[PDB]
């Protein structure tokens, strides 16, 4: 059973921002997105010190970064704390509404879309290089979920019945037909280098 | 009654990098001390949409920086999530450990002390200005502490009995001689515009 939802107005507005403004420093998703996943993996670390227990679903803490030409995907895979039902279809937009509007004045303010990641929004970033972005999450204690948007104002979730992740977040890519660029090794690597440095997790560029 | 605990030997080690090495570029502390809040309010804020009642103890979400000539110091006051007796004792130092790592690596290879936001440990940049450091912290079901090192490789924690603050931290920078310049509000308002632009939060700098 696919359950289809609205965004809020101010997301869905967003999104069109994102598709429609002439912008071609577009690589700054990769950043947003690890960024995402070094954010989430934090917080699994965090809570496994109170509660060891919450690492029985996995134990490493990485980040993957699967190209796949024949699909024209890039999956950003992480073992963080995963998303529940509730993070997907309410709390996460609720957060997102007021980022968007300060995102969007500033922006109008003379800001630049590369500025988004300060504003709680980057994920929408993925929008710059995809034209429809899919997230299997997995969080302790409820059931693993697939999200999906192709903008447009709707996304849908399932509860995902294909194979289990353990605990984490995928977000899958499906590239735009112009996009493929960021299929390519060197590509990927140029980009990690340039600005996904620092970060405090093994990050793993698979190869094809 | 005060109990007196050592830093881990890494965070000693970083304090002492910090204190030590020549860096004329010191107003870096206070963004990092503001991201720190913002962080603490984005988790408040996030808690509360599960559960309501987290909000009983102030629903306003903002930062004050207070300086004060008198008495030498630069407060930095959130109404975030505020910290647990285990946090200040070992949560955050084990979170800090892989950090310091990290960024004493990152140094050596070329990086500089104000990358120290991008491994988790930009608390400890207070040392840049501040000869003492006293956190005060009050987190939903718990009591609230006084947090205080002057480094040198302790710290101490008590139960605080001194004026309620309801939920959050606070971070009271007393001064060195010479840092005296970060009590002036034409320099804080400086550093803000400059580092903290974009803070989700309204963030009010108190006059003497
Ligand atoms: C968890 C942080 C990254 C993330 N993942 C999502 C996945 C699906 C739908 C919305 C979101 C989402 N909204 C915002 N503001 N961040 N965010
Ligand atoms: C809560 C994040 C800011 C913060 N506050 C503290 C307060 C007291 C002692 C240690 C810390 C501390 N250690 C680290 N790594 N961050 N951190």
């Amino acid at each position: 059973e696919v359950e289809t939802f609205a965004f809020q107005a101010e997301i869905a507005q967003l999104m069109s921002l994102i598709i429609n403004t002439f912008y071609s420093n577009k690589e700054i998703f990769l950043r947003e997105l690890i960024s995402n996943s070094s954010d989430a993996l934090d917080k699994i670390r965090y809570e496994s010190l109170t509660d060891p227990s919450k690492l029985d679903s996995g134990k490493e803490l990485h980040i993957n970064l699967i190209p796949n030409k024949q699909d024209r995907t890039l999956t950003i895979v992480d073992t963080g704390i995963g998303m529940t039902k509730a993070d997907l279809i309410n709390n996460l937009g609720t957060i997102a509404k007021s980022g968007t509007k300060a995102f969007m004045e500033a922006l109008q303010a003379g800001a630049d879309i590369s500025m988004i990641g300060q504003f709680g929004v980057g994920f929408y970033s993925a929008y710059l290089v995809a034209e429809k972005v899919t997230v299997i999450t997995k969080h302790n204690d409820d059931e693993q979920y697939a999200w999906e948007s192709s903008a447009g104002g709707s996304f849908t979730v399932r509860t995902d019945t294909g194979e289990p992740m353990g605990r984490g977040t995928k977000v899958i890519l499906h590239l735009k037909e112009d996009q493929t660029e960021y299929l390519e090794e060197r590509r990927i690597k140029e980009i990690v280098k340039k600005h996904s440095q620092f970060i405090g997790y093994p990050i793993t560029l698979f190869v094809e």
